[PDB]
């Protein structure tokens, strides 16, 4: 856990959201794949409501681009101060903010409603009301009297749980911990790494639990979800880059039942 | 009768045309605000994209007539032609294009326009690929005078006759009157093969516009004047659509009342 104390936001963004993993031009890469999963799911019309929470956002916003037009109250979270600070920089268009414009643009491309990427960002920034501390290990991940409208209509989380969990069972408990924040009938969009065991964030070396698709599936069941969709992306060689050892990325669409 | 004087005034005036001021006046916001779908920027891009989307405008060679310092008019086009000639009267415009071709940072930034063309062509192309394709396909930037019967000069470099022509806001902006306009249209029509296509965009009912110190003269034309000249030149008009300049886009940079888009195919 203390390992996340060395976690460098910029190095993380560099390793994961700049080229080659950050090149959105090629349809076969992980970035486009994730954006595609998110967009397709929301285009169904079946994930809707007023409030949404993003569990373990880190310094990233890409995972809400398609989401932001189906929820007017959005809550972002992370365990580290530095990540929340980094988010603020983008939300407030402050100086030195990370540049997400390529991703906004591509979400506008994929969604295909003729939306300009500035409108897209504008809405996102508008609908994110708060950026809050959170610890999934706690049965009440958001603490007692959070300003977060509970329970949420929907949840999103990407590359968080498996990355904060020593083993399968901690991963299971965490899933249970965040699930409490989710209204019955609500939706969870879980994105994460397949069979990963470590990744680097500057001086920080983080341990990861290597999970399989079927493992992810069963965990969702055991947490009280009906799995609407589970797809896998296999990591091409050219995107195996020495920053981690992830083999693939899973996308899960689940519904609390 | 004698075309020389008017043409001379025209050439004279254009010696004060300042590319940056023009780029600013016409392609920076609000006119350059690609976010408003009711805006002229988007309407122009739509007209081009939809037209190329028919698959009916095709071939090897394309010539853009009076390109000025702008490339937006070629964004949807460049996927449909291997060889594209760009052209302008003024060296300073030609140099501007050079700066963009070289991908210099001093260049005007067209990427909003690129992204927007990518958006409405609906093929999920990224804007960097679109721009790289345009830079690859532009084979040359030539001097041009549409008042000369051979607008490119004799023994020109351009592969003639072209398969297609593009021209935006050029013919009316350099012709003192309708007869001049028509002649200019006749001239460029010689560079196009029979059955070839001409995509024409221009100002409706404009008489002047600004480009720095330069306050330049435009022949005001109407849609029907434009239609007749096309027929008069040997074209079948496939499409002629009009955009009315909204008040908030009428900024004192010109007096254009609207914009026309013509898809025409040369008879022969
Ligand atoms: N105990 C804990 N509870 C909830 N989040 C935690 C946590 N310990 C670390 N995190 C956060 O989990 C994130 C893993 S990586 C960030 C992933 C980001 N959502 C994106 O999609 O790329 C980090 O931001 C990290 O600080
Ligand atoms: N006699 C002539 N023959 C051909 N082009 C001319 C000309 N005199 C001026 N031009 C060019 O006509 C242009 C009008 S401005 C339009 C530029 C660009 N195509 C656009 O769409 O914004 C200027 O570039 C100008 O230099
Ligand atoms: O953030 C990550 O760990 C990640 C994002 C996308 C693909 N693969 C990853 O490991
Ligand atoms: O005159 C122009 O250059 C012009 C008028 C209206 C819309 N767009 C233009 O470029």
């Amino acid at each position: 856990a203390s390992a996340y104390q060395r976690f460098e936001p910029r190095a993380y963004l560099r390793n994961n959201y700049a080229p080659p993993r950050g090149d959105l031009c090629n349809p076969n890469g992980v970035g486009p794949w994730k954006l595609r999963c998110l967009a397709q799911t929301f285009a169904t019309g079946e994930v809707s409501g007023r409030t949404l929470i993003d569990i373990g956002s880190g310094p990233t916003v890409y995972q809400l681009l398609s989401a932001c037009s189906h929820f007017e109250d959005i809550t972002m979270t992370d365990f580290l101060e530095v990540n929340r600070q980094e988010l603020g920089r983008w939300l407030q268009e402050e100086p030195g903010a990370f540049n997400w414009s390529m991703y906004s643009q591509h979400a506008c491309l994929i969604e295909g409603k003729g939306e300009c990427w500035q409108d897209k960002e504008r809405q996102l920034r508008a609908r994110v009301k708060r950026v809050l501390p959170i610890d999934v290990h706690q049965p009440q991940p958001l603490g007692a009297g959070s300003p977060a409208p509970l329970p949420a209509d929907a949840l999103v989380s990407a590359f968080c749980l498996e990355a904060v969990s020593p083993d399968l069972a901690s991963f299971q408990r965490a899933l249970d911990h965040i699930t409490t924040l989710l209204r019955p009938g609500g939706h969870l969009l879980l994105i994460g790494a397949l069979e990963e065991s470590w990744y680097l964030a500057g001086e920080a070396r983080l341990t990861v639990v290597p999970v399989s698709e079927e493992e992810v599936r069963e965990a969702l069941v055991r947490s009280g979800y009906k799995v609407r969709d589970l797809r896998t992306y296999i990591m091409p060689a050219h995107l195996q880059t020495g920053v981690d050892d992830v083999k693939g990325v899973f996308f899960a669409w689940a519904q609390k039942v």
